[PDB]
């Protein structure tokens, strides 16, 4: 069976338990089952599903050099696909909060949940809650016998929380630490003296590339039985590194693709967000540069907004881009051969991980 | 030592553990510990800590007749305290959450958290996300090693899964079933007929009494290792019985209690809740009182919710509550002795917990 249908209709056996298990053990009536069905829907579906697919795409890596029987190859791929799926509904929680934090309007050129007529702030807060919660109810019911649900369950709490912080790190980077109190309402950073580059590496460290890379590589690794395979440390630097670079380019990309193949209109400007783009800006600009950002950076106003793109297209950060990109492609290649110290079949889906993300 | 000294204890070392552990770990900056320490002292103290101390009791009522080394003795104490304190900080999430989806004012005579001028919605829905993150982290730190590891969580996911479909049943409560629909705003139900005491037990099931009285029960059973010292279908039996109770009592001081005793001004009737008096004024109204109901409820209009409390207090609901009240009394002390065929001690536990509930 192909890799992707399998995954998919992993998907619809997941979404019949859950449904039933409501009927069965909770009482709901068909009606809110039919709601709940259309928000997974609405919430998990429609993306390439890089974070699920890459779980089944390291399992069928160790499948082809490791024996086993046939039902054993169909178990490890179907714990593969409910793992998978384990991290898009997280990745759904992730999205269906932050969109409402945000005030969000579109994602993937649709609404956001909460935009609904039928569902408003008040349902779709607690409809992300119940997203993350199912994430649980699957692994106790596919994984309750199995000799990795204690460092699977460990692990994906341990990227839950690590990404909650990282969304602290993230709506908080646009303050001045030293003012951060819950009874003041908090100014924009005049200064900007926290862009830079380590405060940036950390935002994007804890705020997605714990889910996105370093929990479908170890979840591929768990359900294979093969965490002995690899150097963990050697994962974790990866999975950090890969991670920072698709972040950077998300943050090129809010800027720059248009909204029509970007799936949204772009506001990191307005938002002050401690983007790529502004702390690239920053460590290069002149002093007359630093005081026209600063007068103009993190305003709704459109012609402000424009002035901050203007500067960012004459500091030609296209130059820092190339500069990063060969920076980390050394890298990346320098931990794959690491890693084929102690597995080439895993080096290898780190290869292919780190080709969907250079060349998406 | 007294429990509660030892309960409020754990908490001052449970709180520097996760702030130890997010400055070795997760790389935070003091200003953002405490950001932190703040919320946790803000959402998860000021209370009666009755879930908490709950685990406590039963732990301490099972301690009376078991024999074990002083040690041993410590261990289970500490054991019931840091559970107790996941059940508090798991409610803090719950109380975070539903304030910013209910756009609540106040909570206990003080601002809800997301109204705190440094705070705001967009800060305040990750952290109620951190406060349940963080029940996680206390379990897998302090319960590594212990047998009961795996029960408890898996207990834990049930109750907070069940409480977040409880939540669902709340907000969706005055619709019209068959009307829920994501695509279309929803409207208020004209006719009420969802507005019976079987829905409105099965809303109160899920939404508190799982967490209120379940599962600190359960979890005073699991740190003990006494699980079978009771039929768990009568524990499951007598819990729903005073969850649903003690529901009751609050919907009845939502809207009869002065708010300045109830800590917020009470909007149940403005919300359009389904209310224990709501349910019960259905059950015995003639058709006149049905209309004027129909004609006030679910309104903002000061007027016209004076209209409905008038309908209310006409309707002499104490002497419905005196009879429910006379009922549930009969039913927990049928189940308490039940309970003693088993464990006269849990049952006594079982009991304090009535007495605490009744006659608060
Ligand atoms: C010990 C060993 C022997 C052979 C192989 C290759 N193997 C072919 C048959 S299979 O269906 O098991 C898939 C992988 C790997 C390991
Ligand atoms: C409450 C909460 C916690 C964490 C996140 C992380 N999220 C990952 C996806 S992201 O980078 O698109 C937006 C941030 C979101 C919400
Ligand atoms: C800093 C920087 C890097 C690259 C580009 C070019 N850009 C790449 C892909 S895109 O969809 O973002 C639109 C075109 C511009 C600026
Ligand atoms: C087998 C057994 C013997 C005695 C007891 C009572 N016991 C007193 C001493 S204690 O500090 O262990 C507390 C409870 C209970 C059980
Ligand atoms: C997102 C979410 C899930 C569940 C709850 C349950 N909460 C218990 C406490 S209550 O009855 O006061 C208000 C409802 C809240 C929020
Ligand atoms: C249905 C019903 C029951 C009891 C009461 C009396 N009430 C009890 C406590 S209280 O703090 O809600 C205010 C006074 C009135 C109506
Ligand atoms: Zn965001
Ligand atoms: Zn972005
Ligand atoms: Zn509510
Ligand atoms: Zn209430």
């Amino acid at each position: 069976m192909a890799s992707m249908e399998r995954f998919l209709s992993v998907y619809d056996e997941v979404q019949a338990f859950l449904l039933d298990q409501l009927q069965s053990k909770y009482e709901i009536d068909p009606n809110r089952a039919r709601y709940l069905r259309i928000m997974m829907d609405t919430t998990c579906l429609g993306g390439k599903y890089f974070r699920g697919m890459t779980v089944v795409n390291v399992a069928e890596g160790f499948l082809a050099v490791t024996q086993h029987d046939e039902a054993t190859k169909e178990r490890i791929l179907h714990d593969a696909c409910v793992g998978g799926w384990m991290i898009e509904f997280l990745q759904a929680h992730y999205l269906v909060e932050d969109d409402i934090m945000d005030g969000s309007v579109m994602r993937r050129g649709k609404p956001c949940w909460y935009r609904f007529p039928g569902v408003t702030t008040q349902c779709a807060i607690n409809d992300g809650i119940i997203l993350k919660s199912w994430t649980q109810i699957m692994a106790w019911h596919y994984f309750a016998d199995r000799p990795f649900l204690k460092d699977l369950l460990c692990l994906f709490q341990k990227v839950d929380y690590a990404t909650a912080v990282g969304q602290m790190y993230d709506v908080t980077s646009m303050c001045d630490s030293n003012k951060l109190d819950p009874e003041v309402a908090q100014p924009m950073t005049t200064d900007f003296a926290e862009f830079t580059p380590a405060i940036y590496k950390r935002i994007v460290k804890y705020k997605t590339t714990f889910y996105t890379y370093l929990l479908p590589l170890v979840m591929g690794l768990l359900v294979s039985e093969a965490a002995a395979s690899v150097e963990m440390n050697l994962v974790e630097r990866v999975a950090h590194l890969i991670g920072e670079y698709f972040q950077v380019q998300d943050d090129v990309m809010d800027c720059f693709t248009p909204p029509e193949q970007l799936g949204k209109v772009g506001t990191d400007i307005e938002d002050a967000k401690c983007s790529w783009l502004a702390v690239t800006f920053l460590g290069k600009a002149n002093a007359a540069q630093v005081a026209e950002f600063k007068a103009n950076y993190g305003e709704k106003d459109p012609a402000k907004v424009a002035v901050v793109k203007r500067l960012y297209s004459k500091a030609n950060l296209q130059a820092d881009f190339a500069a990063y990109e060969a920076e980390v492609v050394r890298e990346v290649e320098s931990l794959i051969e690491q890693l084929k110290v102690k597995s080439p079949t895993f080096a290898e889906s780190v290869a292919v991980v780190w080709e969907k993300t250079h060349k998406r």
